[PDB]
């Protein structure tokens, strides 16, 4: 079959196979399985703790059928360098954001449309229909890419929690 999202395309023709695909991802759980896509490492680095040597998802995410709904390197890069100085020590409205990039639940890209629950506990109003995806007024470049035990959804908006 074929993924969801534009990048999804392009993606591929960069990185049709590795660790950092479809399938690469998913034979590792959603942390090193967004730990290698060359879109989440800058992500993961967060949540993991690499950016911020204060926080750590990489052991939450890789537990219960999660959804990462992950800020693409150009998510991040629109943010002011004072931001991401920052999330390399915050260690609460960082998580706050890495949290809010991550679904509880696990759902394709079909219902996943709407306002959902991001593990953080706000909410994360997805969107979409058919050649188009969109997350907290994000972009879903790439999702559907479901790992080992979480699905994937990259944007292009390193989406916040509005709380």
């Amino acid at each position: 079959g074929d993924l969801v999202g534009p990048g999804c395309a392009e993606y591929a023709a960069a990185n049709p196979t590795g660790p950092a695909s479809v399938q690469g991802m998913s034979q590792d759980p959603v942390a090193v399985a967004a730990s290698n896509n060359p879109e989440l490492t800058t992500l993961t680095a967060a949540l993991s703790g690499q950016l911020n040597p204060q926080v750590n998802l990489v052991d939450t995410l890789n537990s219960g059928q999660y959804t990462v709904f992950a800020p693409t390197n150009a998510a991040f890069s629109k943010l002011p360098a004072s931001t991401i100085d920052e999330l390399k020590t915050n260690s609460s409205l960082l998580t706050s954001i890495l949290t809010y990039h991550v679904v509880a639940g696990q759902t394709s890209p079909a219902n996943v449309v709407g306002t959902r629950q991001t593990l953080q506990g706000a909410s994360v109003t997805v969107t979409g229909q058919g050649n188009s995806l969109k997350v907290g007024n994000a972009d879903v470049v790439c999702g559907g890419v479901s790992t080992a035990n979480a699905t994937v959804y990259m944007i292009d908006s390193v989406l916040m929690p509005p709380a």
